[PDB]
């Protein structure tokens, strides 16, 4: 269960902006809210289309398409905006999680002093507009909390995404992950190498992250390339994915090793796509969760490297952004250009 | 003709002095593309695989080549239809070897079934046997008639399961030559003409008859009468965006009393809309998608023409075609070059 989304200050922008068409793009948990928001604007004299594509973040706007059918504006619900240059006004929708992190520091503390006095807190998108609370309780306890403000593909300080760390990567003697899952945690625990204890606000249960299996799985993933001589590099087209002067740079590095390899231009990164290239090996340049969470072996821009022997330590793929000036607000924010 | 004509492809690419390409390929070529590619980088021409895998000319990925900084495309598999193209295209189009005589002649007996004036369809892979088809009809004592098309077609007597331009002329019957039961339905329900369908490889015949299909479309329908809320989809893709037709089915949807938002994808299918409300779909698009799903859909997904019918404004069966506009010339039988 989440919050409502601000239908009213939603509207009240389309109209400061003056917007007749809309598109809105909904991530698969809000596919019915996105519906609700749709007959709520027409009924109030605007045109909506909803985007049919299940979307998986900001770093994926769907503003070229909006403008292809001609919509005004556009609406993108379940995520807060990324550094990306937009084709057409677009209006960032976060979703927030009501259920209560305290709660589940609180059945954890114990835990929690094992992490160390100064500890560094991050948390997703859902948790966030919580993190001031989580802070002031964990100093509250004796802790020192270090929160930092990440980079420009991060919204708020103490937010870390699947491809981006940066606001973990401050001092500290472990870092508190707040969140459910362990692909967060565990991609904290490889880029900081620290300890990272991992607490889900809705189960309330902690997990000490240990990642030695996800590297061992990985260098096998590593090794069975070892034999390969022919690489497929691939890039997404999506905006905040495409990495292009990075893929080519891929192509570039495998082939200068004896290696065969091709550049291939792809929207959605699905292994079932490739099954029929000859490629017997490939490396993935766009999202990390692709190749991170396929009949042959898929690695990261990194793992090429470790493969190449040109990297020794084993690394976690991440898209960096450069310095962020200010932070997202905590509810909807407008974008253009 | 039966092959990829590397030199004749690296010969056009460095006549415009090109750099960078983007191929795209459908799932039966996509050896043949990598293989392309390593010829042309060994030619001084930077080379991009296009991962999607691609089911027409109906989808060039001109923009995406764009993005990407290509300055020209190689379309492999499909011959150009009429689209507004955002960077040199190359089309290379499929020709099936199999000569279509031997089992013209096999079935001789049956093709006589269909009239004196006979009309000759087939699909692009055996575009280049038509004229052998035809010489043989006629040396039969068959009027054979084959239409040219409109600009959604490549070649006259050349069909899409989208378009059956070609066989709207005068004959009393409609011979179909190549294999698969999808284009020679398409055909008898789009001229409610007698179809006969003759595999070249098997030899063997069909008298195609609508009547199964159309059942199963009325019981689609059927099962979309209590619907209330209805979601219209259409595809960003080139030749498949129909914008202002779904516009129009949203609208006439809701002056009869249901509920209906258009929907906008790129690959339309039901995995992505299962969030959704929506307890109907209507697919202003590709009519392959709702008109020959295996399943792959759990709610009732109809075509433009069927909606019209279960709003009790068309009363015979219609089938939903993709058309295009007077076509002034025919493509080569071999590689094109288009830039629009
Ligand atoms: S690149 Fe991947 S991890 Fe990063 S925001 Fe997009 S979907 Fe999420
Ligand atoms: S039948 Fe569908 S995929 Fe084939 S050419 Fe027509 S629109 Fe494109």
């Amino acid at each position: 269960m989440l919050h409502e989304i601000p239908k009213s200050e939603i509207l009240k922008e389309l109209k400061r902006i003056g917007a007749k068409r809309v598109l809105i793009q909904s991530p698969e948990g809000l596919r019915r809210e996105a519906e609700e928001l749709a007959g709520f604007l027409e009924e109030n004299n605007i045109e909506v289309f909803l985007h049919g594509e299940i979307n998986y973040g900001a770093c994926d706007p769907a503003d070229r398409e909006a403008k292809l059918v001609g919509c005004d504006a556009l609406i993108h619900l379940g995520h807060s905006y990324m550094k990306l240059p937009l084709e057409v006004p677009t209006i960032f929708v976060p979703a927030f999680a009501r259920v209560s992190v305290v709660e589940a520091l609180k059945e954890n503390i114990g835990e929690i002093k094992k992490l160390g006095r100064k500890i560094i807190v991050t948390t997703t998108a859902q948790h966030i507009h919580q993190l001031k609370e989580a802070k002031e309780f964990l100093e509250s306890e004796g802790f020192e909390v270090s929160i930092g403000r990440g980079d420009s593909r991060i919204s708020w300080p103490g937010q870390v995404l699947g491809c981006n760390y940066s606001v973990a990567k401050v001092r500290g003697e472990g870092i508190l992950f707040i969140g459910s899952g362990i692909f967060h945690p565990l991609g904290l625990a490889v880029a900081t190498r620290k300890k990272v204890l991992a607490i889900d606000p809705y189960t309330k249960a902690f997990s000490w992250i240990d990642p030695e299996r996800f590297i061992r799985k990985r260098w096998a993933q590593i090794a069975k390339a070892m034999d390969a001589k022919k690489f497929g590099v691939i890039v997404s087209i999506k905006k905040g994915q495409l990495r292009l002067a990075e893929a080519k740079r891929i192509v570039k590095l495998l082939k200068k090793h004896g290696r065969e390899a091709r550049l291939i231009v792809m929207n959605d990164v699905n292994y079932h796509k490739l099954e029929g290239f000859p490629f017997e090996a490939y490396v993935v340049v766009a999202c990390p969760r692709v190749p991170l969470d396929w009949r042959k072996p898929v690695l990261t821009p990194k793992e090429v490297e470790i493969l190449l022997g040109l990297r020794e330590e084993y690394e976690f793929d991440e898209i960096l952004g450069g310095p962020r000036e200010s932070d997202e607000p905590f509810g909807i924010s407008i974008h253009s250009t």
